[PDB]
């Protein structure tokens, strides 16, 4: 079984990158990380920073999330970031995603010994 | 009981400012609005746009919802919106929250005759 810490990488880290380049981004990986595997993933956001830029966001602010869990923080600085949607078009084998680049703060819920980000909550 | 439309209209606009001009602007929101009565809502995004133009997004682009329902649209530009999230500090019922004010794409789920949104989803 993946543990929580590395499926929020493979989920949600994309450090090679600066920044989604093109329309075809998303499709591209969400497949190569295994996201449409049985069914498309509906939403899912990618960050384009460094892992250690993400993990360190768990020491920075402590903020509530959605589902009112408080062990979420909120990253003091905005991060490059690309937000994948499954538009209409979009039906599984034939996954589609809408590729959207913006820069927002990123919150993630922290968990464990080291204490990393296991959630993406949401970006602001 | 308040219909959903009415809700999303209660918790999510409000198009009296541009933007939240001070961080006590949640604070002050998230208790007018009533959405810190028996406890308080963990978080909470307020739209700074007419009412008209929010519910304009329900004819914009179809993207998947979070939980995977389809009827989930996303604003073609940017909107002014302030996220409301409690901090640590925040003990009801003296609920306490921080603010943050930012330019960006709105999610929200539409629904009905008129066709209107009844959830926030998500800020690109
Ligand atoms: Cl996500
Ligand atoms: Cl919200």
């Amino acid at each position: 079984k993946e543990t929580a810490a590395a499926k929020f990488e493979r989920q949600h880290m994309d450090s090679s990158t600066s920044a989604a380049s093109s329309s075809n981004y998303c499709n591209q990986m969400m497949k190569s990380r295994n996201l449409t595997k049985d069914r498309c993933k509906p939403v899912n956001t990618f960050v384009h920073e460094s892992l250690a830029d993400v993990q360190a966001v768990c020491s920075q602010k402590n903020v509530a999330c959605k589902n009112g869990q408080t062990n979420c923080y909120q990253s003091y600085s905005t991060m490059s970031i690309t937000d994948c949607r499954e538009t209409g078009s979009s039906k599984y084998p034939n996954c589609a995603y809408k590729t959207t680049q913006a820069n927002k703060h990123i919150i993630v819920a922290c968990e464990g010994n080291p204490y990393v980000p296991v959630h993406f909550d949401a970006s602001v």
